[PDB]
């Protein structure tokens, strides 16, 4: 039993809710919140900008030190950093950005990072400003992640479309 509430169950291990991931994180304080990161951990907009803003820019300060030490992530890769006031940990995961021409096959590799964590609160990778089809992202999620994932979908219209079209 965990503290996630109001989710629709899609599969044995994937759950979904129309929610603001920032507000959801603030209330649940999950062990892991996933950020829709880029390879530079520049949290300017989308989910990343919202999560970073909610940390009063502490996520960005920590991220800049991480990059200065380690260099950029790989597309499809991840790193674990602090969850600040939102979660114990933040798993920064880089899905491919279609608006940069990145290979969508890397979306499966991106979701594989979730399997290193027993339970996660997450957005749909490569959705939103990353330009991928969220229905495709949900399919890859379900077919790749084996651990327990609670997906927060900000847009109510998209949430309804994702549920109604789910196979
Ligand atoms: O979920 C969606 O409907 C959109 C938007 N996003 C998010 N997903 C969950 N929580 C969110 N909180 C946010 C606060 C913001 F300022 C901006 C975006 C998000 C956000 C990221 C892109 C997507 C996920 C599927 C396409």
């Amino acid at each position: 039993v965990n503290s996630f509430s109001g989710y629709l169950k899609l599969t044995d291990n994937v759950y979904i809710k129309n929610a603001d991931i920032v507000e959801e994180a603030k209330k649940v304080k999950p062990t892991v919140v996933v950020n829709a990161a880029n390879v530079y951990l520049k949290h300017g907009g989308g989910v990343a900008g919202a999560l970073n803003k909610a940390t009063n820019n502490a996520m960005q300060v920590e991220s800049d030190d991480y990059i200065a030490t380690n260099g950029p992530l790989k597309v499809g890769g991840s790193c674990v950093l602090s969850g600040h006031n939102l979660a114990k940990h933040c798993l920064h995961v880089v899905g491919p950005n279609v608006n940069k021409g990145e290979d969508i096959q890397l979306l499966k590799s991106a979701y594989e990072n979730f399997n290193q964590h027993e339970v996660l609160l997450a957005p749909l990778l490569s959705a939103g400003i990353f330009g991928a089809d969220p229905i495709h992202s949900l399919r890859v999620c379900v077919d790749t992640v084996r651990t327990n994932v609670y997906l927060a979908v900000f847009d109510k219209n998209l949430y309804d479309k994702l549920v109604s079209s789910f196979l």
